[PDB]
């Protein structure tokens, strides 16, 4: 039984969470709830930490008053077909392989499943550890609860007595690095500066040993990425994110100066030895939008390359952690402001840009989000219950599952299967979109190999690899980008004909030069 | 938004919720989340209350930190059907306004249904308030959550100008009194003294207008009824409980010491004014038996007679306030104990009980209660979550509509329809005894008007008058217990039995006494 | 494992049963599966019993060879309900007790 | 919980099986472009020889009924096997072709 400790103590010290705390909703949650402080307290002076006192953050430590909502997170929904590869004809990305030919991806890309499982899939993916980490038996796959529990309670480890990043099987890539853990856990939230710069206070950085760093991670999507534990007022935490909206002020809605006014964020920092170490965003609203886009964006979370001399940009530059916040029209001049690339493709040689899962960015501008729609609205709604006291779903999934949440109460003028038509109207017209797209790109990157056999200049071979970046990135956008379509169609549309229209005339321009060193 | 309140100078004079809250595990839980002692604690002194501090008894105030439980509770089985009289040739008792002629619950007496309802559902009756109450309008009754808020948010009362019990319709009776509402709810838990006694710091006692005792109360089954609200800790508030485990020395399981011993009671008493006001039992474990046998008894909560003399016993005397905690076969001598039976027979002129859901009663030595089973486990079993943190459902209803966790974790040789067919067996055989005990007993009652007017004689009639006592306590057992016999299915049987076999013998008595009149 | 006995020996008494069992669709289904009869056999003569033999009156004794029949008979209809007495109002006979009192039933 | 697990296991497989048939085909296509480059029948016999085990090591799960639920390890193991043996081949092959025209 937990017994309480006099927070007027820590609060001498502590002026930031005295005023956090003291004037939020959880005024009256105890610090035990959450700390173990108690040599913290008889070793620290007003300036030094003395005994470092422990702080839980595992989901139980919500879950204790928030049963609802935790039970509501760590659902799994068995419809999300799990361990399924992007790159195969039945899913989002039949030509994948030829088109990422060159990148890690290539190794393996499976569609998302629930949340419970973003931190043990991280690990087990065969593109992130060499296949180094797996679940300890193939039963494991189904545990969505274990894996909240802690990934290492559910995973094994290859080889312990070794910490560098290696090939355990042949087909593997080593591509995870300290960067991608910010969007699968904040266990590290206290042992890791604002970026992953370097910092004497931080125990992990954007240069440590990812082996080592994974082996103290444990939670996914702690609930306190959310919601500050302090106040318990809405927040995001993710760095890149702030970076973004405060630091280049680009505004949580940067197509919109008004409603970045209205819905803003205000950096908040915390100090180590009277130097900045970490910060947090506080939201003036309870914005969704802005909660997800701590990790549904399109980033560098990786080494890379620079447009203007090709040299190396490896993980102790800034920019390998970076939210470009940009939608894909906005995408390529973001990427020059940085001088920035990810790969050179195995076949065309053409420098190229890698997407992710750019759902925030393309939610910007759609007629939902114009209309004050957010992803919570549907993706997590609010429960109906005919006798109940109502809370939020924290079930993230598709609104298929609750349409008449997500979608009916708005959409009175239409029944389920109506609205489910209109959806599948916007994907199969963006999916037959993305399957042109790609086999345009194909077209053109197997004449590739044809036009230097048959002496095409390097002239007229890098015209064609110009094309080829833009052709990839306005179709790339579309398969990482998880709504086929839906979250912005007429953007979709413009930019899969681009894409169509990039290919047409880097595969005119290819075959023109073959035929006339044939001739 | 909630301010936490120095415990530690509440403790200076509340030593007993000292020793209670420090221990258990609401230890952290802040005393503003149910109290408002600003006034009281400038003006009390250890030996004056001063201001009366503000005790919150809504369920909303613990829904807080526990919303898994209170959304359980507070759900509708919309398959429990509402207001359904059971004097009906399709419910429990189709001769019931026969059998029972004389009492109030000839005016209405209709199946339970679900627990949201039960203060609401007590105030409307037609046999409880004259017919003062009403729901606002008849769409009202679907309204759970909005009883649970309030009574008086879903009810108008006829004449809020008057406080006499009185009918506002002719087919309506008053039975309602103030011990009545100790099942109902306990907002008055700290405005009435043990067993509803006079008391200088009781507000409410046996003898109060009980329309003005009723307007003061809101809510239903309040959550502190079983969990004490600083310890967390399993316990009853009932009075009649207590009184009759701990006052009366009967233990918690009259029939079995050591089971008496092992799931006991602890009588924790607090004062006003240096005097003894109210009473709580803390129990040994979380024995749900004890907890539902707060209500789930039959009792004395009216005025009544003395079996001796044949005088009135009224709200006054502490045998209105009074939990026999007797099986069926032990209750005559319960009653004879305390000089007491509840009405005449309209028509046979028969002193005769009152029985009332005595499931409690009833489970004693069965089948399942010497195995260690509890209500809890039929009624409210803890969620089966394939992945989640468990908790207890508070839905208590049939257990046909989670059979899989209240009866096959346990009974792993049955389907579902095997169980249900089970239970099926035996509430047929038990209902059919019912049906043909108020055959027997019908056919004795309409044979005292045959044979007064033949002139039998009084000796004889009142030979029969004794029959009637006891023909209708082995049956009205069974129609007042709630199980149709599954609870206990070979005492139904016997006791069953048992009325035929003395309805039988008052009708061989009075048939020769009539035929000896002709003759 | 039953072993099959001579059946021809048992209708040098028992005419009947050959009558019957040589022409039917059993008549390649031994004796064994219903009878134990070698004491029997020893002791008989065509006017004395001698040993009673056992017979089979189970109905795992035609199962074996026919078990679909036998399955789709013990089949349990949970729907037809157990134990209901028909002298109450929601079943056959509401009056009944009225009506048959005097007898057993 | 039961059918999750069957799907994980064949949904991870069925992705290797479509890889493998990717490389394989990849290395297929650039035998007649070898062929017609003019490389050596010493070099289009390495790759002949990587083709008979590219092969089996795929062929095995596409024959096989269950897609890798029957020995998901042994599955992963093979389908690697054949993705390797493939790559090897088409590195073997694009080099000489390159030679050629060099
Ligand atoms: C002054 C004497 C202090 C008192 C009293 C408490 N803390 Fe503290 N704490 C203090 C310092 C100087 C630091 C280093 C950071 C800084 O602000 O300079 C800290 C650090 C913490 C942390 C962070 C630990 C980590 O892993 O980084 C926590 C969670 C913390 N302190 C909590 C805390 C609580 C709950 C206290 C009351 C029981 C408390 N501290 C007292 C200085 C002082
Ligand atoms: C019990 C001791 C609690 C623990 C542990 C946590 N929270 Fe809490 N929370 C608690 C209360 C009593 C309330 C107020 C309820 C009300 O409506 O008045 C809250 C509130 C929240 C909220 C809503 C805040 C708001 O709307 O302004 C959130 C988002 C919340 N709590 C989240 C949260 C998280 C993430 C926790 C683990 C770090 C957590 N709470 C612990 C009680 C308790
Ligand atoms: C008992 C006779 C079993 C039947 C029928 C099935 N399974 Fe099984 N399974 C069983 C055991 C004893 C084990 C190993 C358990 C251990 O932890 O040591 C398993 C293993 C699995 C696995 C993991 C396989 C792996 O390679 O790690 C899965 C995914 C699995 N079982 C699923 C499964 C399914 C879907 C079945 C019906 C088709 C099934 N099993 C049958 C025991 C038995
Ligand atoms: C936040 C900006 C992220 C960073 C940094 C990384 N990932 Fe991620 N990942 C993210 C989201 C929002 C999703 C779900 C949506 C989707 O398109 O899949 C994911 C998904 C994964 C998965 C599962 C799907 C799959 O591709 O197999 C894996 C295995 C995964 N992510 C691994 C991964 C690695 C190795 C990273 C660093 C190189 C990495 N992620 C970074 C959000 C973010
Ligand atoms: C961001 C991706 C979130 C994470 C991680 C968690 N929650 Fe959440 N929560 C989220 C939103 C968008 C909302 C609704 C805000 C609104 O006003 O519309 C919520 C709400 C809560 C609340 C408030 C009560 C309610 O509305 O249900 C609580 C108590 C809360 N959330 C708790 C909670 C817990 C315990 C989490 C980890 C299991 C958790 N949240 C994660 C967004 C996010
Ligand atoms: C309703 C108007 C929506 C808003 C606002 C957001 N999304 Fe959405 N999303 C929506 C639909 C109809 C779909 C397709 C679902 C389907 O079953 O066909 C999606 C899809 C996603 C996905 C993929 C889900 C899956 O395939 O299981 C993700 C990861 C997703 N959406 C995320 C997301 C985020 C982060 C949003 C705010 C920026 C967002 N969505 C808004 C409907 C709606
Ligand atoms: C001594 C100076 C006291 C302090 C400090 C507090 N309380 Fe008190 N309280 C006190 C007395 C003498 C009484 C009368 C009952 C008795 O024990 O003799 C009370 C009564 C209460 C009650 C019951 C009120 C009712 O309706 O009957 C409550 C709920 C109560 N007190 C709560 C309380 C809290 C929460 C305090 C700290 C903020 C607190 N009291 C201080 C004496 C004293
Ligand atoms: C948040 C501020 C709370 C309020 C208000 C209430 N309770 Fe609570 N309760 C709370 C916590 C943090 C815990 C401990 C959880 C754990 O498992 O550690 C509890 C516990 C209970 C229990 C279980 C007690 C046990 O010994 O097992 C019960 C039965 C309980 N709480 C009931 C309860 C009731 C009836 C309340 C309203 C009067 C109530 N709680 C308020 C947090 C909070
Ligand atoms: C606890 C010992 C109780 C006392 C005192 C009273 N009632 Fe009650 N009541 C109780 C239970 C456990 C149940 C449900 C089980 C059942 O057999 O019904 C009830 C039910 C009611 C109902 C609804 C059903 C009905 O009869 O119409 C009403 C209207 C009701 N009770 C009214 C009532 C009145 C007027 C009382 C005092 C004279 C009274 N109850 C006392 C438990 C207890
Ligand atoms: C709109 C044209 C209606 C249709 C069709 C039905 N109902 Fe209705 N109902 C309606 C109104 C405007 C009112 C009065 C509302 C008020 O608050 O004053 C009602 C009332 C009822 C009631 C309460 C009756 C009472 O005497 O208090 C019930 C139980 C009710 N309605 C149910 C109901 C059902 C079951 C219907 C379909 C058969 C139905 N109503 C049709 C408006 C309309
Ligand atoms: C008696 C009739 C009860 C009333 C009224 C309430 N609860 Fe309860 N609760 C009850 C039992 C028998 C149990 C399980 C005890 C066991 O260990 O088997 C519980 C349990 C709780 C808990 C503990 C966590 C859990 O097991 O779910 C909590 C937090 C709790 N109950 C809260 C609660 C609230 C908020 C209530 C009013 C809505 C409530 N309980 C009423 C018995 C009874
Ligand atoms: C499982 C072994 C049981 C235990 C222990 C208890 N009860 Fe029960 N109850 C049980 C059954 C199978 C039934 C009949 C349900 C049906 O749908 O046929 C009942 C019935 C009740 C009822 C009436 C419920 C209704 O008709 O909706 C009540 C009020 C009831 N039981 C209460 C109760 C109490 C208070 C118990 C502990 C003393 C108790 N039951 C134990 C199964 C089981
Ligand atoms: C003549 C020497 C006999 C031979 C060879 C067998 N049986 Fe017989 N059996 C015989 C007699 C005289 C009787 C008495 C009845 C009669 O017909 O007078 C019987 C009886 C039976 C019975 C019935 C036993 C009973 O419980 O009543 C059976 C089932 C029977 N016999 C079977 C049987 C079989 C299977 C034989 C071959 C192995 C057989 N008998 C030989 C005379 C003779
Ligand atoms: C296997 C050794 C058998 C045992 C033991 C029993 N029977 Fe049989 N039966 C058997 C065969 C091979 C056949 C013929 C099937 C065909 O269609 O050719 C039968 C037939 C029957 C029939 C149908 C007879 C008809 O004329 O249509 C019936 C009704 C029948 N059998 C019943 C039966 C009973 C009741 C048995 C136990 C006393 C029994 N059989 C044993 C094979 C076997
Ligand atoms: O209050 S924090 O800034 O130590
Ligand atoms: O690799 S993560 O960004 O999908
Ligand atoms: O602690 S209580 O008894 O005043
Ligand atoms: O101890 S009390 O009487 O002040
Ligand atoms: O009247 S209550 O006891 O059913
Ligand atoms: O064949 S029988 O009748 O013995
Ligand atoms: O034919 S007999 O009697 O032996
Ligand atoms: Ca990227
Ligand atoms: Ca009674």
């Amino acid at each position: 039984n937990l017994k309480p400790v006099d927070a007027m103590q820590c609060f001498d010290c502590h002026t930031q969470i005295e005023d956090m705390h003291t004037v939020g909703k959880h005024a009256t949650v105890n610090c035990v709830h959450c700390h173990d402080a108690t040599e913290h307290v008889e070793t620290a002076s007003s300036r030094r930490m003395g005994e470092r006192p422990v702080t839980r953050m595992d989901l139980e430590a919500c879950a204790t008053c928030h049963t609802a909502q935790f039970n509501s997170f760590v659902e799994v929904r068995h419809e999300s077909h799990p361990r399924l590869e992007k790159a195969t004809p039945t899913s989002r990305s039949p030509m994948f392989d030829k088109l990422i030919a060159g990148h890690g991806f290539a190794f393996e890309h499976a569609e998302p499943r629930s949340h419970a499982f973003m931190l043990v899939d991280h690990f087990v993916v065969d593109r992130a550890y060499g296949g180094r980490f797996q679940f300890k038996n193939w039963q494991k796959v189904t545990d969505g609860m274990g894996a909240v529990r802690g990934a290492w309670t559910v995973l094994t480890d290859a080889d312990p007595e070794s910490s560098d990043q290696r090939r355990f099987l042949s087909q593997t890539a080593t591509a995870a690095n300290p960067v991608c853990l910010n969007c699968k856990t904040q266990d590290h939230i206290l042992d890791w500066a604002y970026m992953g710069d370097e910092h004497e206070a931080a125990k992990w950085s954007r240069t440590s040993e990812v082996v080592e760093f994974a082996r103290d991670l444990n939670h996914p999507l702690n609930c306190f990425m959310c919601h500050d534990p302090h106040s318990a007022g809405p927040r995001v935490v993710r760095d890149g994110l702030i970076n973004a909206v405060v630091d280049r002020g680009l505004g949580t809605y940067p197509h919109d100066p008004v409603k970045s006014e209205q819905q803003g964020m205000t950096k908040v920092t915390f100090q180590r030895g009277r130097e900045d170490f970490r910060a947090i965003g506080l939201l003036d609203t309870a914005d969704s939008n802005v909660m997800c886009a701590q990790c549904h964006v399109e980033y560098n979370c990786n080494p890379g390359y620079q447009l203007s001399d090709g040299s190396r940009v490896g993980m102790d530059d800034r920019r390998a952690n970076h939210f470009f916040w940009a939608n894909v029209f906005d995408y390529k001049e973001a990427a020059q402001e940085i001088d920035f690339f990810d790969f050179r493709h195995a076949t065309t040689g053409a420098a190229l840009p890698k997407l992710q899962h750019p759902e925030a960015e393309t939610f910007w501008g759609s007629v939902h989000e114009r209309n004050g729609v957010a992803c919570a609205d549907c993706h997590m709604p609010k429960v109906q219950l005919e006798n109940g006291k109502v809370y939020t779903s924290h079930s993230q999934r598709t609104p298929r599952d609750m349409m008449g949440q997500a979608c009916l109460n708005c959409h009175a003028e239409w029944t389920e299967d109506q609205a489910l038509y209109a959806i599948d109207y916007i994907k199969n017209y963006t999916h037959g979109k993305i399957v042109k797209s790609e086999y345009w790109l194909a077209k053109m990157i197997d004449l590739f190999p044809v036009a230097k056999r048959a002496g095409v200049s390097e002239d007229v071979l890098n015209q064609a690899r110009e094309l080829h970046y833009d052709a990839h990135l306005y179709w790339e956008w579309w398969t990482a980008e998880n709504s086929v379509g839906f979250h912005n169609p007429d953007q979709a549309r413009e930019s899969l004909m681009t894409s169509i229209s990039k290919s047409k005339e880097a595969v005119s321009l290819l075959n023109d030069a073959i035929d006339a060193q044939v001739a």
